[PDB]
């Protein structure tokens, strides 16, 4: 293999990037997005603000952008994300009891239907847990709906799309702790019950140096309850700026994860959250942290990247 698309393609797995449609027009990006990646996840342009900026009046440009982005280039199009507390529009902040939740079903319909046979796998629930186990305390759907409102985002999820896959999502759930285990404890519920219910993403938002060891553990319990896992949102970060030390360090723990995810037979593949340092979330988000990504600023592959080929077993 040449390129981390063909060790994953020859591994028989998925390695996908999150994609910023806007990106596409910076020729060296989309270079690297069609040639090393055999799937994508929009970034943004699926999320809630992103798609339905007003009461049941939808703006799919961005979504159709990066669903089209897909099928011109061959790869699966992974679906980000229906139900979520984080950037929910005022309007729907505004809403409470019943009116409030027609407004998730609504959304989930509309969005589930819209990109109906293109989009293959949904997290139809992001961001569901509160570290040290139990329900999130600062979520819209928590607070105005309670524990319901996850079966019914998936119920009506499965409504609209009979087929698609339909996964809950979340982070610092890599390790087994208090969270991962009330994750655990609803995925086992709702295949109990009938719920549908396909898949658990972990989205590996780590710090170098701090993978958790029973991540291929934490993994397998859940591939176990029938349902399959994905490393949705892989990125590793570091205090900026890198240095040799610091860059092979990030390098074996992306060996760490792409491994732990081949250990387990249901594990679907590794997305990682961007193509390059240039455009991460990260140093928006923690001051003085970053460079998490596998190719660098200036769109250089780092150590990461041969890990990473190595770790699909290439
Ligand atoms: O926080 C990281 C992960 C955690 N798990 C779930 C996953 O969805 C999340 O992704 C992050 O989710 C965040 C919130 O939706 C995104 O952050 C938004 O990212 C947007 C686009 O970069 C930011 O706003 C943009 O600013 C730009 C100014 O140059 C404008 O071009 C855009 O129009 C404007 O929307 C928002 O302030 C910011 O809230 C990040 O890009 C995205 O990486």
């Amino acid at each position: 293999a040449t390129t981390l698309k063909e060790a994953a393609d020859g591994a028989g797995r998925d390695f996908g990037f999150a994609l910023d449609p806007n990106r596409l027009s910076e020729a060296q990006y989309k270079a690297i997005a069609d040639s090393e990646f055999n799937l994508v996840v929009a970034e943004n342009a699926m999320k809630w603000d992103a798609t339905e900026p007003s009461q049941n009046s939808f703006s799919f440009g961005a979504g159709d952008r990066v669903a089209s982005y897909a099928a011109d280039t061959g790869k699966e199009l992974y679906g980000h994300t229906l139900v979520w507390h984080s950037q929910l529009p005022d309007w729907a902040k505004n809403l409470n009891g019943s009116a409030f939740e027609s407004a998730m079903v609504n959304h989930v319909t509309k969005v589930a239907d819209h990109f109906e046979g293109k989009v293959a796998s949904w997290d139809v629930v992001n961001e569901a847990f509160a570290d040290g186990g139990g329900r999130r305390q600062d979520s819209a759907f928590q607070q105005k709906l309670g524990n319901g409102y996850i079966e019914t985002a998936f119920r009506a999820a499965r409504a609209a799309d009979p087929t698609a896959k339909l996964c809950i999502n979340d982070y610092n759930v890599e390790g087994i702790n208090a969270k991962s285990n009330s994750l655990y404890d609803l995925v086992k519920d709702f295949k109990a019950r009938g719920v549908p219910l396909d898949c658990v993403g972990f989205q590996s938002h780590l710090i170098v140096g701090q993978v958790p060891g029973d991540f291929r553990q934490n993994l397998q319990r859940f591939a176990d309850l029938g349902v399959d896992v994905r490393i949705t949102e892989l990125d590793i970060r570091m205090r900026t700026p890198s240095d040799a030390t610091k860059l092979a360090t990030q390098a074996a723990d992306y060996k760490k994860v792409v491994q732990a995810c081949m250990q387990v037979t249901r594990c679907q593949g590794v997305t990682v959250w961007g193509i390059t340092d240039k455009y991460s979330w990260v140093p928006d988000v923690f001051p003085g942290e970053g460079a998490a990504l596998v190719w660098d600023a200036s769109y250089a592959k780092k150590p990461a990247y041969a890990a990473v080929m190595e770790a699909f077993g290439a």
